[PDB]
C-alpha cells in the first residue's frame, strides 16, 4: 500500500486529526492544523509559478515552517533539495549546482550565494498563505522523485541522489522491533541535509505520532536534555558523535525514551554495553545509508562487532559471495534492495557503478552495492 508522500500524510491527518504533528517550543500543531496550512501553502507555491519537477531546494531552520515547506513541496509535485543552514554559502552554491536546482527558498534571503535559480523568502510565502487550500494536484506515483540528498563523491565533491516517494513513504510503516505507533513522540535534530533526518520526520508524521523540533544550531546538550524530558520523547534517534557524548556526560538522558536508536557508521561497542546498563530503554544499532533513503536495519542490543540486525519492512538485505548466492561463514559484500533503494545518481553510467540488478529470492531486484564486506542467521559488517 505504498503511495506518494501527499497521499499517505493525506491518510494519516484524516485519520488522526486531533493528534499532535508540530511541537516547537510553544507552538503545538495538530494534524488537522497541519494539513490545513500545508494545503494552504502548496496553493501559494503554485501561485510564484512553480509546477510538478521543479527542483527547489529549502534553507529554513528548525521550525514548524520548515516541515509545512516539505510537506506542500511534495504535495505540488516538486523535488526537494534540503540544504544544511549551519553550512557556509560557498557550499551552499556547490550544492544546488549539484541538484540542478532552480529554485531556492530561504528563511534569511539576505545570505544566498549566486546561480542560475530564482531565490524565494519563505517569510513572504508564509504571509501569503489567505485562508485558500482549493487547488488542482497531480497524480503521484510511489516511484516519482520526491527529494535529492547529496552523498561525498570519491574526491570529495557533493553527489547528487535522488529519492523516489516510496523511499520515505516506507517509513509509514511500523517498524515490529520498535512497536512504533501514533503514540510515540519523535525529536527532529539531525540535519536536514542528511538521510538520518528523514527517521525522525517521516516516521513521526507519516505515523500519526509527535515530532518535537530542536532549537535551530549546534547541539546544545542541556538545552536537548531538557526538551528530550519535557516533551516525553519515546523514540530518539542520535548519530554516533550525539550518542556516545550522551553516554559520556549524560547517559541518564538516554533512558527517558522507550527505545534509542544509534546511526551512522560503528559506534564503538564499549559505548553500547554502558549505555545499555545505565537503564531500561530498548538500545538499538542501526544501519542507513543515502542510497537507501533513511534507516535499513536495526539491532537490539540485549547486554553485554555490533551486528547489522533486522532490516525494516520493505527492506531486504543480502551478503553476496562470488556466486551472487547468499553467504554460507563465508564472507561477501553486502547489497541492499527495496522501498527504500534510490532512484539514482545524476546519470545512468554513475548509477550503474553502485546499483546492480540481481536475480534474488525468483525476482530480478535491483541492488544498492554498499562496498561494504560482511558475513552472517544475522549479518555483521
Ligand atoms: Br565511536
Ligand atoms: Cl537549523
Ligand atoms: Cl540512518
Amino acid at each position: 500500500q505504498l503511495k506518494a508522500v501527499p497521499d499517505i500524510f493525506d491518510e494519516i491527518s484524516q485519520r488522526f486529526p486531533d493528534r499532535v504533528a508540530l511541537i516547537f517550543d510553544q507552538r503545538k500543531i495538530t494534524y488537522r492544523e497541519l494539513a490545513e496550512q500545508c494545503s494552504a501553502l502548496a496553493a501559494v507555491l503554485q501561485n510564484n509559478c512553480l509546477i510538478k519537477g521543479d527542483i527547489v531546494a529549502i534553507k529554513i531552520e528548525r521550525s514548524p515552517e520548515l516541515y509545512i515547506f516539505m510537506l506542500a513541496l511534495m504535495k505540488i509535485g516538486a523535488v526537494m533539495v534540503p540544504v544544511n543552514s549551519n553550512s557556509p554559502e560557498r557550499y551552499i552554491g556547490e550544492v544546488l549546482s549539484a541538484a540542478g536546482a532552480r529554485y531556492l527558498i530561504s528563511d534569511d534571503v539576505t545570505s544566498v550565494p549566486g546561480g542560475a535559480w530564482h531565490v524565494l523568502s519563505s517569510r513572504t510565502l508564509i504571509q501569503n498563505c489567505t485562508q485558500q487550500r482549493s487547488g488542482n494536484y497531480p497524480v503521484l506515483s510511489a516511484d516519482d522523485p520526491a527529494l535529492i540528498l547529496m552523498t561525498s563523491g570519491s574526491t570529495g565533491k557533493p553527489k547528487s541522489v535522488l529519492i523516489a516517494h516510496r523511499g520515505i513513504a516506507r517509513l509509514g510503516l511500523p517498524v515490529p522491533a520498535l512497536g512504533n505507533s501514533e503514540r510515540d513522540c519523535y525529536l527532529q535534530i539531525a540535519d536536514i541535509s542528511f538521510a538520518a533526518s528523514a527517521n525522525e520526520i517521516w516516521m513521526a508524521l507519516l505515523t500519526g505520532a509527535c515530532l518535537t523540533i530542536a532549537p535551530p544550531g549546534l547541539p546544545d546538550l542541556m538545552a536537548l536534555a531538557r526538551q528530550i524530558e519535557s516533551d516525553n520523547v519515546t523514540m530518539l534517534f542520535l548519530s554516533g558523535g550525539l550518542f556516545r557524548l550522551f553516554v559520556e556526560v549524560s547517559v541518564e538522558t538516554l533512558h527517558i525514551p522507550d527505545c534509542v536508536v544509534v546511526s551512522g557508521d560503528f559506534v564503538n561497542p564499549r559505548l553500547f554495553s554502558v549505555a545499555v546498563q545505565a537503564g531500561k530503554a530498548k538500545i538499538f544499532n542501526g544501519l542507513g545509508c543515502t542510497e537507501n533513503s533513511a534507516i535499513s536495519s536495526l539491532y537490539h542490543i540485549q547486554s553485554a562487532p555490533v551486528p547489522v540486525g533486522t532490516p525494516l519492512p520493505l527492506v531486504e538485505m543480502v551478503v553476496f559471495n562470488e556466486r551472487l548466492q547468499p553467504c554460507t561463514g563465508e564472507y561477501g559484500e553486502l547489497f541492499i534492495a527495496g522501498a527504500g533503494v534510490a532512484l539514482g545518481y545524476s546519470d545512468p553510467q554513475l548509477t550503474a557503478e553502485r546499483f546492480i540488478t540481481i536475480p534474488y529470492q525468483g525476482t530480478d531486484m535491483l541492488f544498492y552495492r554498499t562496498d561494504d564486506r560482511a558475513t552472517y542467521r544475522n549479518i555483521v559488517l
